[PDB]
């Protein structure tokens, strides 16, 4: 599906059995989810924004069908004001921009 | 020119005659530059993000030439980790996801 900018480009996933929205960013290296309990082992990390950095867990060969699409990849999950899908994931579903 | 995202996708901008390289970010709504100097009155703003939020200054109207596409729209300023091109520009330029 082609995606125009004019509003944020929300899409549906669905990740540990659940349905959540999340915001297809092009600006994000990696996909950073709103809490939630991911199974598997995990190890900290930090991330860095705008305003700072924020605590998050990061698990790895987790599962993620955004919009339909399968991917597989790492998935933090800590305190971010929205859920993200970066490049680590966008490149699976083959996500490019075009101008 | 269609973009993949297994890099990041960097654009050469050219903002008040001075050349620099900003990220297409689709996460992001509207576009925040590092500290530049930018002719014109400003209004002082808070934008927020990942971590927390930052001061910046915004300057509105500002032209702008992304990868050789004109265009015209508010620009904050502030200590951003990174230039960030965002929703506000990207949708003058006809820019647009495809998966
Ligand atoms: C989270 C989304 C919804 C919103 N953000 C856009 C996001 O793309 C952002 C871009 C960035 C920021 C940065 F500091 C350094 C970078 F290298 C890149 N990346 C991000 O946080 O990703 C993280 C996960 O991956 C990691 O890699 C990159 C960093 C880590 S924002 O920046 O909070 C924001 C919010 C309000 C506004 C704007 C911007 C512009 C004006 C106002 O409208």
């Amino acid at each position: 599906p082609q995606i125009t900018l004019w509003k944020r480009p929300l899409v549906t996933i669905k990740i540990g059995g659940q349905l959540k929205e999340a915001l297809l960013d092009t600006g994000a290296d990696d996909t950073v989810l709103e809490e939630m309990n991911l199974p598997g082992r995990w190890k900290p990390k930090m991330i860095g924004g705008i305003g700072g950095f924020i605590k998050v867990r990061q698990y790895d060969q987790i599962l993620i069908e955004i919009c339909g699409h399968k991917a597989i990849g790492t998935v933090l999950v800590g305190p971010t004001p929205v859920n993200i899908i970066g490049r680590n994931l966008l490149t699976q579903i083959g996500c490019t921009l075009n101008f």
